[PDB]
């Protein structure tokens, strides 16, 4: 019918569309390279990362001796999903406080940015969404504003680190001595 | 007629539909990079890795001798099947025992999760449906949450492993001497 | 007419179907990769390699020496066919005897998985059809289960084998004195 | 109907129409690359970029010694929107000044030009929007006009820089005692 | 008209058939690579190789050394035709007799296999329509068969032989004094 | 309707049309690359580049000492536009003269050509729009006809340059003492 | 109108028969590639390559010393055209005689075959048609059928040669003291 | 109306058509390389290249000493243009007197071929068109025949050149003491 073939012409125009939206949304990037300088005379030792959006692809490495450093990275979920890479990292440290670092690089930047924080909490804590939503809401994090900034840790410790604010974010701290 | 032309459209639009349908099932990746090392102060021998789900390209390592290392992979069928990579390795230990690894990386996320185990089976055990189910329902598995887990395995045998939580999910196992 | 537009219509989507079908039939991949390591004490002559079904590309090695292996490879026919790669290898031994190995690799995996099998002969035989149903019927074959198998030849050997459960199939054989 | 068959027709030529320009829009480059020699005599030490238009994927070194250079680009957003780069680099020196530089690498030329601007601030200011306005309405900025422009920063020193003109822009400034 | 439309649509709809059905037969691959080791202890000069079917496109050698190997390949014709490469090739050998090899790989596999021969022929003859009948119907050639064959060939010389069974055919042929 | 459905394919048609004709607007190269040999016995200082048409993307280099050479390029402006790279190089001398390089690329051949030209002024003048007229209309520029030619500068200098006539034109000039 | 629309539809299916037509006949290939080897005692001067069909890149080399090669190529004209590449080689030599070499790769091989022929010529005589049709018709060429042939050439010369079959022709001549 | 749908229609194919015919008028290449042996005892200076069709991108080499050789080419005009490359190259020499040199690669093979002249003028005299009608129409020209030319030049010097006759020219000449 005439009906009928209308009907099939918007429905494959629907298609079309569907199909252009769903490879839009699905051709965001968003994706965060962290790397951590230990000046802080310590042995860390890893316990988890704890993703409140997006994943990570690699292993969380054991061990970051005094010296040395941290390579980790993560990235949102695969396919058209609109959530970013938002988690916490928690490693343990030879006196027996738990050094975390959180990161936030949102799907959407027309509500949000991008955040970080760094955090020595006493014994051994693992990251969680309790621990994220302390250093998100209650512990001031930074801005990724490609800025540097710098604030004492407490436990003789202090930090100083930078992110910038695109969605190929890249977050550089360095824990020393105090 | 026009009610043939009208079926015909429709027919053509649901063979795009389908197409595509297809092609998104087909290019979901699921896959599993296994490391196991051993310092366990024995050698390991292969047994056989059952796959509840997915399958392999490559040999099960016939040994696996103190101070190195077993490295394996599998990955979801091929073709546009729902389905995800789940699985037990089984080897025979110089004392008699059997170890048996977990691995789960499941097709959908919206319902299941990355899971592993490790377990040290009393004489030697192949690896099946059995065993797969033990370690996966009444075993206690650690889920694949990109943390650090330790559990202590009897027979002066401890393990510490990590697995991360994204569909290109990797596993990795440290047995060492309690 | 109308009803002549109609029918080139509908040849036409007939067509596109028949088109993406045969290439779908033809992207199905089936191939099989033979190693076998020779450490029986006597030298092997190749005889042929009857295939059941699919074909090879290469050359059988006429000869493999104590110490060494035999390096083999096949797969299932060119083109939108719907069968495998199944076939037995057979080599005559220094002592008279015939070592014949069973492969296959089916096209539809709904009902036939991967098997192998491993036998000697005696007196030098040609693998052909009856060959192939012995093993693959009457000799009790080992699955191709991701697993190791352990059986003695008889003749003072014994072989001690694995194979993968995929498409892109891989047979590995160690034939030792017993 | 007739009607609905001319909408369904009409609504994909708009979309076509509307996915060439967001591709035409999400086209454009406009991107910048700073270098700062230092022959001031002093250490220079980042303090932060502040982006008006655009961002950074990288970081802004956070040292730049006597006898070094500075490196650091930046670009605009990602996707179909029509903004530039523009905003202004500070750096703490060992004075106790702080060292600003301008970019400005506007989207739309037919109503704007490439700017830049050196300037030295008594005391440790961190760039932000005020510090941008005052360098692009209010301290007589140079244009990127392909053209070498020299001018006394005061406190002992002076700057030479040079801009090209078009979206691939590159800033090359050096300091220097006066 | 209708009726003139309707043409045009089933001419072009068989335009498209032919094109298709063109471009899948111009894609078979019928091919042979020619392997031969002159160990008969005197000199082969070539004569010629008379093609039944296909052709080549390299040289055939002219001498071949006692010690030394042959090496040629032939094809089947380019464009959408449906034969294969078939062929004779001749060497005059040092005795004053003639070595002439039979390759036969056909188009259709429906009712054909690959095929191979080897004969000396007293005195020099070239090889032509009559010798590759005289070899493919009359002289028991050995079947493409993935076998290693062996037979005497008279004036103190013997043969041993191995054809693969697929499109991509590879001849090897060993000439030794019996 | 009808009507409708007309206006809508010549507006899909305008709309190819439009897109066919960018196209072909934004393909035409125009570009320059200039090489300039200082045998003056004086040191040169890059004062600016004034653009009539077109622009670039590299830095003027600041200094080009005698026994030196001077490397620069540009080229029209990126998109649809139908302008090509015309301007004037300036650089100061030692003896506090300027030297001026012209040079034209037009876009649109059926009417312009390419064309160059050198002169030294008394004085450090800057690069503009007067300067380009100047050398353009009033002092007799060399056509780039791929021709060499040579002139005496005044000032105890000479110059012999040349320049081809396509669009990606090269000038050369030697600068010597007379 | 209905006559009108038919007629637009009828030139669109030629304007594609047409195309694919004009691109299947351009892709034909017919190459030759020569090369003669000097034994003859005396160095060997170029004259000139008369094409009666198709033509050459490259340079035919002025000078051929004995013990040395020719190396000489062409195809037929770039285009839809349906002609091969047919031609003379000549060649002066020490003793006052000319070298002439024949080739002869045609388009159509349903009519025609490769043909060569080598001939000696009393006196210095440059290719032209007449030579190419003695050479062709009147003087015995020897057909390219993946053969060797030989002939004495008069003045103590004699030639052995080979020409394949196919439209990738190579001519490979010896020319020795007789 | 059924007339206006008519009218878009032939203009679409129309638009087909023009698009084929422009790209297949701009894929001709016509280009030439010129090579010049110097062996005449004297230094070239070279003077210009006067193009009666096309252009070149690279420079005329200034210098060409006695024993080196000039290097040099040129093709048609960029787009869909129907015309060659045409010119004359003039170089002036140490004695006073020109060297001119003509190619002339037509665009139509269908009315013209490949030309080619070398000769000496009394005095410095600059290519321009007198000079090139003069070599083209009433010097003798050298047809491009793939052949070997030579002529006396005049002033105690000779020439000796080469020249193909296909689009892709190439022209070798030597100047050598008579
Ligand atoms: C048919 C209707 C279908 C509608 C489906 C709507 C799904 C919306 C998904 C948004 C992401 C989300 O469901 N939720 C959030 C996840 O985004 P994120 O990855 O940036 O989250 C991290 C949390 N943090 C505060 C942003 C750091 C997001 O905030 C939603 C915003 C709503 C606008
Ligand atoms: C027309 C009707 C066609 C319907 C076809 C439905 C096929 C569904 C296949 C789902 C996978 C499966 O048939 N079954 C399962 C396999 O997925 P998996 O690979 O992740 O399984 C491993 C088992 N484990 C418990 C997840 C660890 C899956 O659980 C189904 C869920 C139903 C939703
Ligand atoms: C119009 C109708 C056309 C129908 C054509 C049907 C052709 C079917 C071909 C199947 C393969 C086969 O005709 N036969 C077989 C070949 O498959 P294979 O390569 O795996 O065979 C090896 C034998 N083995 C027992 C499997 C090891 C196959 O078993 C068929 C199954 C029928 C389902
Ligand atoms: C349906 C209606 C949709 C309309 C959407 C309009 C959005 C316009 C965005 C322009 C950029 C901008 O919203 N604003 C500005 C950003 O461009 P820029 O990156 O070059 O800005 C830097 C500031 N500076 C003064 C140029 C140095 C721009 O000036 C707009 C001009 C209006 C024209
Ligand atoms: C219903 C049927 C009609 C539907 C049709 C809709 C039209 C679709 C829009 C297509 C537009 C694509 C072209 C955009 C190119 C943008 C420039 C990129 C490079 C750049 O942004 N180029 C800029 C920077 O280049 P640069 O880096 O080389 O710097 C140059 C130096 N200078 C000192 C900065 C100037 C350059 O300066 C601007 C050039 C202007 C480009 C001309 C655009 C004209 C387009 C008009 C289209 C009108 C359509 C109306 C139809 C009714
Ligand atoms: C409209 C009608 C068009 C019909 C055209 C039919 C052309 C058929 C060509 C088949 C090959 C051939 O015309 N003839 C033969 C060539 O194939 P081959 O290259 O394998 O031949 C070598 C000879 N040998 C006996 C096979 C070793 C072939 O035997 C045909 C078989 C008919 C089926
Ligand atoms: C109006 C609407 C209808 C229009 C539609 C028209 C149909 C278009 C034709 C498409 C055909 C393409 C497929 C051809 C593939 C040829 C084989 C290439 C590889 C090869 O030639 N394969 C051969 C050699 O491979 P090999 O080198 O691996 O050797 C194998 C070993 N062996 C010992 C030689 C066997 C192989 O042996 C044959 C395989 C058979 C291939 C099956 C083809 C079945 C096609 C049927 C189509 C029917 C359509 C009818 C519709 C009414
Ligand atoms: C709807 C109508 C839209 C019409 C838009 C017309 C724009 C024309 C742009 C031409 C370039 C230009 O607006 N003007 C000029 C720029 O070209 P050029 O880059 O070669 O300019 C350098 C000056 N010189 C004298 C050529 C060396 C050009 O001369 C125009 C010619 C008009 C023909
Ligand atoms: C509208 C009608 C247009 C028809 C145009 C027909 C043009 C035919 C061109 C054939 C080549 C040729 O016009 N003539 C010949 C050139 O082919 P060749 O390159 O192989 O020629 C070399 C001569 N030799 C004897 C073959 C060695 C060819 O022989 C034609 C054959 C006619 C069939
Ligand atoms: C609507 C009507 C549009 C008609 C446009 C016709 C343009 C024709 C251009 C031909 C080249 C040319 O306008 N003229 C000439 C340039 O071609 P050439 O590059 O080979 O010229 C060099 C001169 N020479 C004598 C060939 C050495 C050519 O001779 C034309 C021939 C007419 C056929
Ligand atoms: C309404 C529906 C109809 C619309 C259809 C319109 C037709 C579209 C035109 C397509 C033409 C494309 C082919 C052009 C190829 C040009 C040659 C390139 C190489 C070259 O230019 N080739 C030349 C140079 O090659 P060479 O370098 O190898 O030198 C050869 C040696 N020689 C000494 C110079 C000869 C060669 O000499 C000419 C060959 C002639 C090419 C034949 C072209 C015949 C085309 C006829 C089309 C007629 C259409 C009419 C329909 C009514």
């Amino acid at each position: 019918a005439d009906v009928a073939g209308a009907v099939i012409d918007g429905a494959g125009l629907g298609f079309d569309v569907l199909k252009t939206v769903l490879e839009a949304l699905g051709n965001v990037k968003r994706k965060i390279a962290v790397g951590i300088d230990n000046e802080s005379g310590k042995t860390w030792t890893a316990m988890n990362t704890y993703f409140r959006s997006g994943t990570s692809d690699i292993v969380l490495p054991h061990k970051v001796a005094h010296g040395k450093a941290l390579l980790y990275n993560g990235q949102k979920n695969r396919g058209p999903v609109a959530t970013g890479v938002v988690g916490v990292i928690a490693y343990s440290m030879s006196d027996g406080n738990t050094l975390a670092v959180l990161f936030s690089v949102p799907y959407d930047y027309n509500w949000y940015s991008n955040w970080w924080n760094v955090r020595v909490y006493k014994g051994q804590k693992r990251a969680d969404q309790r621990m994220y939503e302390e250093l998100y809401y209650h512990r001031s994090p930074f801005r990724g504003d490609n800025g540097w900034h710098s604030r004492g840790l407490g436990y003789g410790l202090k930090s100083r680190g930078f992110m910038n604010s695109s969605g190929h974010a890249i977050l550089e701290i360095h824990v020393t001595k105090a």
